[PDB]
């Protein structure tokens, strides 16, 4: 297998048994669907997915899965199988996970890869804001309401550049500068340093209404590329 390890301590180790398609893989924030078969090192297995109804989800890079896990996803394409075999540093370490897991086990996953698509952000889930994180940010806080944010913009229209800007202002006073409600909604949602691109739909963009100026027409979905500079809480 090839150290994919970030320290190169041999921790995971991917051999891919079959090769997916396209170029693509899986960004931080992603939701992802595989299914797997887990092992003990000595081959016992202690679960499937396989074994269940429905595909194993998760949302990638969030501490959501064990670590071997969010190294190992984001190496994968649609359509890959791969083999990973998992120190315990990178599993469930000393603790383990009783009964099926002892302590300080390796461990090895049979994992494939058959889906994945952008978090979407809104409360209702309804699809109306879907980010796909470009690069991750720094810190883990985010703004709140309040908060006076520096962001670097570009919003787009059918691939058409309406806006570019580089602005300062207050978390709930978007609208007084020409920004859809969704964008400050997905501003909360960033970290500092987070370059991400982020889709609306008309409900969290300009709605019925449009953007006369921007030449936004009623009913559009919109597309930004955000890039959170900084932030002051509160
Ligand atoms: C050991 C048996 C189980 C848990 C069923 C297993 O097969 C397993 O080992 N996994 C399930 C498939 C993804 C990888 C792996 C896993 O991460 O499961 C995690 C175990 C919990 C965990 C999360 C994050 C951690 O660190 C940031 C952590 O550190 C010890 C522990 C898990 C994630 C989501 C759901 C879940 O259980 C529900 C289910 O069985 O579907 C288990």
């Amino acid at each position: 297998g090839v150290d994919i390890s970030p320290k190169q301590d041999e921790g995971v180790l991917k051999v891919i048994k079959r090769e997916g398609t396209g170029t693509e893989m899986p960004m931080i924030g992603d939701r992802v669907f595989v299914h797997y078969t887990g092992w003990l090192l000595d081959g016992t297995k202690f679960d499937s997915s396989l074994d269940r109804k429905d595909k194993f989800s998760f949302d990638l890079g969030k501490g959501e899965v064990i670590k071997a896990w969010d190294i190992a996803i984001a190496t994968m394409k649609v359509g890959e199988v791969c083999h990973i075999t998992c120190k315990p540093e990178y599993a469930y370490g000393s603790a383990g996970s009783p009964p099926k897991i002892p302590p300080n086990a390796t461990l090895v996953f049979e994992v494939e890869l058959f889906e994945f698509k952008g978090e979407d952000l809104t409360e209702e889930e309804d699809g109306g804001i879907i980010r796909r994180i470009q690069t991750r940010g720094e810190g883990y806080a985010k703004p709140n309401e309040g908060a006076i944010v520096e962001v670097a913009l570009e919003g787009y229209y059918k691939d058409k550049l309406f806006d570019q800007r580089e602005l300062r202002f207050e978390i709930g006073e978007g609208e007084n500068l020409d920004l859809p409600y969704g964008l400050e909604r997905a501003i909360q949602r960033m970290e500092k340093g987070e370059h991400s691109i982020v889709y609306l739909k008309p409900s969290y963009a300009f709605g019925s209404v449009g953007k006369e100026k921007f030449q936004i027409p009623p009913n559009a979905e919109l597309k930004y590329e955000l890039h959170l500079k900084s932030f002051e809480k509160a």
